[PDB]
DNA sequence: AAGTCCACCGGTGGACT
DNA sequence: AAGTCCACCGGTGGACT
């Protein structure tokens, strides 16, 4: 009508509308795994020039977006346009599968010397001072979407936790795992002279990616609930509601592996590039709950430390410097 | 120059460059445009309306549809007064749309703790709707507070002091040994009513709507209450996640874990009882996780391990949502002496 | 008072069917 | 393949200063 009417529009058929609609929305796809390759291609930060090495982590992390922005903009001109959302999903990755590579590299560079091929000196990082030898090997496994961390146990391991589960399911309970972002296991003894190990890659490329992401695989059913030496999570901000899963999941980790397994402390970490503020450095202090909840077992933090990178090279040292610490718990 | 060079832009002075800004656009740390006042869209939305004590037609209305009107109505406003210019990001819709699915949900609530409250000081059940008269024998010393509290709340400041000596001096142990164990808050906090409030009218009262007073009345009701609890009078914990993401269901999750931990491990209080409500699940994935056991239960061995989570509870309407909380009510405060 | 903190969640790329 | 599931985080309104 002349006057406009919510009525006398409600009762148009779909094809007497003013408005004829001729239309996921998603128009820009953020290729995450091609800027990887575009990147990161030839370098892995910590492991590449001084330059990068040294540089600003934040920038390092920050660079695969910036480069596909600069595509999108070279090709699309000003119909150019990603969500927030797509940015934040795809650098939230990039600051997982990246730092994990950083570790695969110096997993390498420490498996060589373990084995009796000396310290690489290409970039310059102090020898380790632990006495060599091939059982003091680690694989870096980044963990896939969905995954379990209990599959990663040998399976007289899974069996014992399998059966407390079964106790609890009975009832209406459950204790479900999930899993850390990356997990350093020790090498598992039948693959203490398989060459792949000790090989640094050069970059990201989609070869590369597969490797570190599908290097899990090869390890399931195959980890001694002691050999799980460092679990982290990965998250490139925090927000106060964001903090929680890796301190829940730490504390489940705890109680399966220390309480049902007899595991020694479980060694737990989280990273970010912007803690937005200081209070997760308090809430992260929080003791293991399995720990405190039963007497016999002295108590320690679920998680051990926040920390934020502040280059790659510092990542590559402060692990370096972990594993001279805690391989020592391991017979050579 | 003919083919573009990005050197030679960069040299170009501000006046001689090809694009002008010509917004005079005042330089801020954020980019937003419009906001979405959510206290506002509260006002004039539920101004005269809490959803499970309206029409019949808000009632049993889809509570997606209910949650998601004052956003709505907002969006409205927003195209009408602004037309092409009007634009906000998904960021804000999903914090107010958030916001108001607890907001909301807990005046559903503070309005039944209301009509359960004027039952249990003997002045009789209300009509207006229509729910299930409650069958536990009325008694003021079960009357209940509903608190939404507030961001950066610490839910220990509700008990009363002698129970908040009782976990400094337990932090103050584990401090020697370099460790914590922050308490955060739930959404919400359904408590007992304490003796010297339980001959107070204002714990009666059903509110109209969610007009700036009513609103205000609801989020400082906590500040009544602060150190006045004793641990096993803390008888419902409730967050509201709106929808479901793997990733987000651990706060509520842990922070019931701690709550136990210290309520029923280091006060004797009786089994803690702490509910999810979403209206979007995403599949049976959260279902599963909230199976959990109660970690402090398990570790130490004793019989009886409970879930740490109850519930995770999808309302279908608010009229479901209020006969929920009533048939809860109903069922745990018979653990309440008359 | 501009700035900082707090806690809100929805749109995303890739794995999987 | 057409769809669902997973787990990624950054922009936000209001409190507090
Ligand atoms: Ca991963
Ligand atoms: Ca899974
Ligand atoms: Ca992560
Ligand atoms: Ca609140
Ligand atoms: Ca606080
Ligand atoms: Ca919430």
């Amino acid at each position: 009508p002349f006057t406009y009417s919510i009525e006398a529009t409600r009762n148009l058929a779909t094809t007497e509308r003013c408005i004829q609609d001729i239309r996921r929305s998603t128009q820009f796809q953020l290729a995450q795994q091609n800027m990887l390759a575009y990147t990161f291609g030839e370098v892995i930060p910590g492991f590449a020039s001084a330059g990068i090495n040294g540089m600003d982590y934040r920038d390092v992390i920050g660079r695969p977006v910036e480069n596909a922005v600069t595509e999108g903009t070279h090709f699309f001109r000003d119909d150019f346009r990603v969500d927030s959302n797509a940015k934040a999903k795809v650098a939230g990755d990039i600051f997982e599968i990246v730092s994990s590579a950083v570790m695969w590299n110096c997993a390498a560079r420490w498996n060589s010397l373990m084995v009796g091929e000396g310290w690489r000196s290409q970039p310059r990082y102090s020898r380790p001072t632990l006495s060599p030898s091939p059982r003091r090997q680690v694989a870096v496994l980044n963990l896939p979407r969905s995954f379990d961390w209990v599959s990663l146990l040998v399976p007289e391991s899974q069996e014992v936790i399998e059966e407390f589960r079964a106790g609890l399911r009975k009832d209406g309970l459950g204790l479900p795992t999930s899993t850390p972002d990356l997990a350093v296991v020790v090498l598992p003894e039948e693959f203490q002279n398989d060459e792949m190990w000790r090989e640094e890659i050069a970059g990201l490329t989609r070869p590369n990616q597969i490797l570190l992401s599908g290097a899990y695989q090869r390890l399931q059913g195959r980890v001694q609930p002691g050999e799980i030496s460092l679990a982290v999570a990965f998250k490139r901000s925090l927000r106060s509601d964001r903090l929680y899963q890796p301190l829940y999941e730490a504390n489940v980790m705890q109680l399966l592996l220390e309480g049902k397994l007899g595991a020694p402390k479980v060694e737990f970490e989280v990273h970010t590039l912007a803690p937005e503020g200081t209070n997760a450095f308090v809430t992260y202090e929080a003791a293991s709950l399995y720990g405190l909840a039963e007497g016999r077992s002295a108590v320690h933090r679920a998680i051990r430390e926040l920390y934020v990178p502040p280059t790659a090279a510092d990542l590559a040292r402060r692990f370096f410097a972990f594993l001279n610490e805690r391989m020592e718990l391991v017979n050579g």
